[PDB]
């Protein structure tokens, strides 16, 4: 099948955050059935970026996720069309972030297309002044609309000195396949932990992994 157990992945970003133009590149493997990635990424324009890398992490790859149990995986069923997926992020600070993506497959690599657009940063921030620290785990959950799916997290990223500051995610998931061949899932969640490795420059050289998997919930029902 199109999603081998070892794939490669190719990416170009371009975008603002509340007025600073940059670009970024990445290039990436991973293992699509295990959920585990890791991307290699290079900030090519207006770096050094004046603003916590931290915020672009979540828009640097939903064919790398387990999809546990039965469910049918919107995601990898998607190929060789590939899928979209457009998403808001709103802080709880006022910052939002919006990004828009597609993914297609090109000679048995996934190629990624991602542009953003963040405004409304308080310029004396956590994000403007870089002082965050990654983020924690987090659990988001996915259900059917509208011939794709929607996704919903809340997000909590690490400040210097202690502390969180939370984002609100909300995601569209659009597949390119016709609906006649593909088998959208019920409500499912997935559960992630995106960490940064290593960085270089100031964030000019960022490598970062995640590892994701779905599941159903596991809880007894009443009904």
């Amino acid at each position: 099948e199109l999603i081998k157990e070892n794939m490669h992945m190719k990416l170009y970003m371009e975008g603002t955050v509340n007025n600073h133009h940059f670009k970024c590149t990445s290039e990436g493997e991973g293992k699509p059935y295990e959920g585990t990635q890791t991307m290699r990424i290079k900030v090519v324009e207006g770096g050094p970026l004046p603003f916590a890398f931290d915020i672009l992490a979540t828009s640097f790859s939903y064919t790398f996720i387990n999809h546990t149990q039965g469910i049918p995986d919107f995601f990898k069923q998607s190929f060789p069309e590939g899928f979209t997926w457009e998403r808001v992020t709103t802080y709880e600070d006022g910052g939002v972030l919006t990004a828009t993506q597609d993914t297609s497959l090109q000679d048995g690599c996934l190629i990624y297309n991602v542009k953003i657009r963040g405004v409304n940063f308080t310029s004396n921030g956590p994000v403007m002044q870089k002082k965050t620290l990654g983020w924690e785990a987090g659990t988001e959950m996915l259900y059917p609309a509208d011939g794709g799916l929607e996704g919903r997290s809340d997000e909590a990223l690490k400040l210097v000195g202690g502390g969180h500051l939370i984002c609100n995610l909300k995601s569209t998931y659009r597949s390119k396949k016709p609906a006649k061949n593909l088998k959208v899932p019920g409500v499912y969640y997935v559960d992630r932990r995106l960490e940064r490795i290593k960085e270089a420059d100031k964030e000019t050289y960022v490598e970062q992994h995640e590892v994701a998997v779905a599941r159903y919930c596991d809880l007894p029902s009443k009904l």
